[PDB]
């Protein structure tokens, strides 16, 4: 089991919030993106990182990836639903909000716990193993696999060049 | 197929979704532009009436085409959210893309008029499936564009024969 399995699993579960959120936005005729909103969300995550003695710039980069990957899923659904509106699957977003708050906390806990590994040469391999295992355990489809890659692309920190 | 030119025009117009998406991505503009949709449907409705073509049929067809186009734009935004480096950095202006669309709109309505007797005939469904096969091949349409072309053309065979 990869040391990054809990982090990646949390990231994947958080991606899955894309579906109820997109279903809601579709019915409510709301757009997917909102730059001001995301700026606020990222700022709050940075504050969370500071209070937890985690590098806020790192957390900001990682969650920027996470949020873009999530928006990618939402846009893919909107595409599908434009072609086939009868397929659009609702309710309000309070459940999703609570889930994201809990998953944010889980993710930050693992960034803290596994900071040495995230800084290490073994990060890339351990991330690849974690992804493999979560793709399988969560039965992630091609869209979610691409999203998980995007979401996690900044986990592993650059190494000294000499 | 006698519907190949119409389907080709439809597919060509679908392909304008790419530069349109690219422009909107760079400019951070919404994908849906209800004003522009209304403008087109109004003009086309009037052209149909003036040429004595059933405007309700024409509106339906273009609604389908427009929805399919929006679907492609959403899909590209999805792709670019996953990998922003794949977004075309210097797309043509939206104005230019809209002019190209205006011309394709006209070509499609001209083809609808020309092939009214086939669009309203029982052989329409067969001829449409044939045209789609051939244009999918000739344009090398991928999975997304195949879906989009089905959506764009789904009302073609609804045309009523003249009284
Ligand atoms: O902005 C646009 O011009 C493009 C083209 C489009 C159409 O299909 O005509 C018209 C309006 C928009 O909602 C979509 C679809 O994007």
């Amino acid at each position: 089991t990869s040391q990054l399995a809990e982090l990646v699993d949390a990231a994947a579960e958080r991606l899955e919030v894309a579906d109820p959120v997109a279903a809601f936005k579709w019915r409510a005729q709301l757009p997917i993106e909102d730059s001001g909103r995301v700026e606020q969300q990222l700022a709050k995550l940075g504050e969370d990182a500071r209070s937890q003695h985690i590098d806020p710039d790192y957390v900001t980069r990682v969650f920027d990836d996470q949020i873009r990957a999530t928006e990618a899923i939402e846009y893919s659904r909107f595409s599908d639903w434009k072609l086939n509106p009868a397929s659009a699957p609702p309710p309000d977003l309070s459940a999703s909000r609570s889930a994201i708050d809990s998953l944010n906390n889980r993710m930050l806990s693992q960034i803290w716990s596994h900071w040495s590994l995230l800084s290490a040469p073994s990060c890339a391999a351990q991330l690849d193993r974690a992804k493999r295992d979560i793709v399988r355990s969560r039965h992630l489809d091609s869209l979610y696999q691409r999203a998980l890659t995007t979401a996690t692309q900044s986990y592993c920190q650059a190494l000294p060049p000499a």
